[PDB]
């Protein structure tokens, strides 16, 4: 298959932008209607073919792991059925969630997974960014596509998308080439919240990466970006243009918008919710 | 001020919101950026309650933690924020926790040792009384308590429904009730179009009645309620403004939007975004 | 007539340093004396004395203490025999455990003050959990906490348990104006100190108190040290000042499980006495 | 270098033999003087060269992980010698990973759950309620460390054993009647659970330490007609040579009350700072 077996997901220490909702519950457990962000993120991983998920965590984060694990008393009450099928249907049996503690920096959270991952290519996924399942085919596009491409060329993939205001993100330098959703083109560097006038593209790092086993040593020499730009010095790495829509639930308004969008699409209450929104707005 | 303690049963596990509540308490689901329990407690405080008793479960330390101070967190934030965050539980308010050993009537019983034989407020936490459609410091719980204190008559909040077939309606021997008013209730029929909302202000007299009080072998507070009734004058208080049942998925999704539009820093942008998108 | 001391308050919010690393991720109060955590002995002592309301003044990382006394669902499941019933009986049905968080408040005086809202303006017992009162060496249903409560009901005077120490240079020693105390006796104390030539007595403060409702306002008005620190000894000195305080002479033996050596000595002493393994252990001990 | 890089520690089951102490704290967190049993076991894995430990766990046991992680609030609270001691707990080059076991299904099944973590590689299996005495063997040269070096040389799995008086209480190996000296590895032709003394192939009991080849993986994947480690070991013997390794020094079974109380006293006598005193104390008192 693919040498990309593991997805490393850094679990937020404290999602301060979302206080106080996340003062005592992880932001990864904040819900989009009726499921926690991390359940969408894990299913995205799985749709791409990943079966091993390495959560890079902290002490106050047990509920994320319990969400995917079995909940004895809960299930007991449940028998005491659909929901029951559902709660045990959260993590497919062929999927394994692993945990390692980080006790700062995303590049640091990645390095922490080194020992679990080995000296192999890996996927890095940020948990507060949700790629829209209805807007693209997760089994074929995006992370799924970035991995197929990595297998084909051995070139790291870095998901990106066009954004209005560039100063707010980390922009990639694709030497001015235009990219269509779905394509991969070489990147020659990354610019941390560039100043509009000097920004390399309008292409923002989305929070999805498929990286060659070489970042590992680079991470040690080294944030992800600097080992990224160092990797770039050694090999080709490409920007992959995200297909569909993403939701950034790491910012309050982004989260509120996602809440509503997923609300309108809810399998059982979406139409009624949508109707209500229309007679209400 | 005779009523200083509010009992909040939050020890049940919340089914209708699965899978979101599998590993987190339903009481910590956010309405925008504040958990349901924060709105609830804020409501108690506004009414002058200074001691909140959570009748809980092993899995809900997140709720107490939300109200306690998060050291490492505090170690982290900033000036503006750092305030807002300690500020969750003001200094004169105490959150106490007792573990339940099922039913609301039994949940309230467990708090007896903490409350003592005193008048007590009973608050259902997955029901939100809208802070913008009422003045929570002057109305509803605030006032139902102010009236208990003035007259020692118990108060049970109710609001008019549509399908009275769908609900339990209090019997007020036919007296027309309007927002803001109270009038004796003689019981409930499952007589008026008024339903129990989930806020109760009860005389210390319910305790012994609650001890002497089931459907699934659960202790019903309705049962002690009617008992208190045959012993005394209990009044229905007509809720003012709007309530939000956040214990049902749709009701929760709808309050999320209503509150978002009213959000103090993001309400205007979200509302405009919504208006276009929708 | 029933006493008015209805609640015991147990400060369990601190992170116990002298016991590290053992207590690095577990409460010092959950350290076992053979096969039971220190806290169960302490709660049982409250119970033997008739207290049925216990207030733990805790911290976030200590949910295990409450879990100890609650029903342990999965465990009982996987338990369904003796263990089931032993385990099922750890906290009797008529005993209620309440918890309140100490939060930012530093100091023992603060810890006690935190329970005020649960206790009310009522007298209360204050129990430090790392000191274990030997259930074999005295009758906890009549002595010690049980007797200090009775003395407080008979005189209105707050009670402070003390015990005799050969070395006064290492303790909180009381001044009872040189009046002698025999076990079980309470006599007014006018202060608390001590070098040795100037010590007012050989009686050290053990860790148990039965205080009147008057400690409440005093505690709230106790002047802080930095960071709000309110010490209970300070509040105690003002109580002594406001009124009559007696020192009560402990019966039996105490185990200070707050220090390493003492927790070890305790573990051994309770092992030898274990209802099931006492004999075999004691013997194995004589052999070794 | 060795292909044996990972040690799997099954700590997921709930320890009934030690109730009620263990009602709400994991058995692995009980202290032998001033350290939890799991610290001793982790330190032993480290002495043997292991720098990757996989706990196969349960939800109610975060405390085991917190023990090795950074105790931010404590550290802060200490910020001297003790602060160091405290951080030093897990050496920076050693990593603890965790996986949850599904339905409580046995040690065999516990190891099996570590498969995705370890991969198709040889592993060390360590039962954490058995403590190998540090004072009585050189844990950096004998026992697990030796077992691992013999596996690297030969490629033969190593199952640790020690002589017992009563075989009916253990899983016993069959080495074809051949004597093993401490530190010696001898091929085993079978394993048997709790034999009646009259048919027992030896008086050498499985202690609880294993260094297994990557070939036990497919064997552990099989469902019996309860997945048992010894049954897997017996299937492996069928395919390949497996040796029993005779433990050096002394072991402590702290999975049973008496054994834990004895180990607590034995280690208190040896405590670095308090032993002399504690011992003296015990003499006068005994």
């Amino acid at each position: 298959n693919t040498k990309v077996k593991k997805a490393v997901i850094p679990v937020a220490g404290l999602g301060t932008r979302m206080l106080p909702a996340t003062k005592a519950i992880p932001k990864e457990m904040l819900p989009l209607v009726d499921k926690p962000l991390i359940q969408y993120v894990v299913n995205e991983c799985i749709a791409a073919g990943i079966t091993e998920i390495v959560l890079v965590t902290h002490s106050s984060k047990n509920s994320i792991e319990n969400h995917f694990d079995t909940s004895f008393e809960l299930e007991a009450m449940l028998e005491k059925r659909q929901l029951l099928d559902e709660v045990q249907s959260i993590c497919p049996p062929h999927v394994t969630i692993m945990q390692v503690r980080q006790g700062k920096g995303l590049g640091h959270a990645v390095l922490c997974a080194h020992p679990v991952v080995g000296d192999e290519p890996v996927a890095v996924i940020l948990p507060d960014v949700i790629l829209d399942e209805y807007e693209s085919d997760l089994s074929q596009d995006n992370l799924a596509e970035m991995i197929r491409r990595f297998d084909e060329t051995g070139h790291s993939q870095i998901m990106v998308e066009p954004v209005a205001d560039v100063t707010a993100y980390g922009v990639v330098d694709c030497k001015g080439v235009e990219l269509a959703p779905g394509e991969s083109v070489p990147m020659v560097g990354v610019v941390e919240k560039p100043k509009a006038d000097v920004a390399p593209s309008n292409l923002a790092i989305v929070g999805r990466y498929v990286l060659s086993a070489d970042i590992w040593p680079l991470l040690a020499k080294t944030q992800l970006t600097d080992a990224i730009d160092m990797l770039i010095e050694k090999e080709t790495v490409e920007a992959y243009h995200m297909k569909g829509k993403s939701h950034d639930c790491g910012n309050k308004l982004g989260y509120m918008q996602a809440f509503v969008e997923y609300g309108i699409r809810h399998n059982t209450l979406g139409t009624e919710f949508k109707a209500w929104l229309e007679e209400e707005m």
